[PDB]
């Protein structure tokens, strides 16, 4: 029901796919969508802030484009600041704990490249593994990612059925 949507993109004026998928979402109820370089220019993150919203939502969606089969360093950040000892994990730091937790993440290459035999070698379930295991330490339940596949070279309307299908996806109950 209540859904927090953490948009890692350094500009999303910029972007073309994440830009799209974020616009479906700006009427949505229950939808809290943030994009967060806009908020933090200069990478200076309020913990206690991020930390109360993601209390206050029941699934946190991380948005982003995969960059070097990774994200953008500001979540990377974001991460390392804001989960943290007594809060996140550690003896009293069960906050996040029963909580569902994914990634949506747009890639250039094809879905064909991600695979054992294809050109980027290794399923895209392998090199999302940082952020599962992130949030198995945390106690959150790690849900099926949303992934868009040939980003920025899909066609105009298979971006828009593409982001169709990131909607559902996000509100989907599983
Ligand atoms: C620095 C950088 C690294 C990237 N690394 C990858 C990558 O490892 N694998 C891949 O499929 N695409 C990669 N891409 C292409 C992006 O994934 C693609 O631009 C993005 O997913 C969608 O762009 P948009 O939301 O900004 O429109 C990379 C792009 C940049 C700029």
């Amino acid at each position: 029901m209540k859904v927090l949507v953490l948009a890692f993109h350094p500009n999303m004026e910029q972007s073309v796919v994440n830009r799209a998928f974020a616009d479906t979402l700006k009427d949505a109820p229950g939808i809290t969508l943030r994009d967060l370089y806009q908020e933090y220019p200069d990478e200076a993150i309020d913990v206690e802030k991020e930390q109360k919203l993601c209390e206050e939502h029941d699934r946190i969606v991380f948005q982003f484009p995969l960059y070097w089969y990774s994200s953008p360093p500001l979540l990377k950040k974001w991460l390392d600041h804001v989960l943290l000892y007594g809060w996140a994990y550690g003896t009293n730091g069960t906050a996040l704990r029963g909580k569902e937790f994914m990634v949506a993440v747009s890639a250039g290459a094809p879905e064909e490249a991600y695979q054992a035999g294809g050109s980027n070698h290794y399923a895209i379930s392998e090199l999302l593994r940082p952020f599962q295991a992130t949030s198995n330490f945390i106690g959150t339940t790690y849900l099926p990612p949303y992934v868009f596949y040939q980003a920025g070279t899909a066609g105009k309307s298979e971006l828009a059925e593409g982001a169709t299908q990131y909607r559902e996806h996000v509100l989907k109950s599983f």
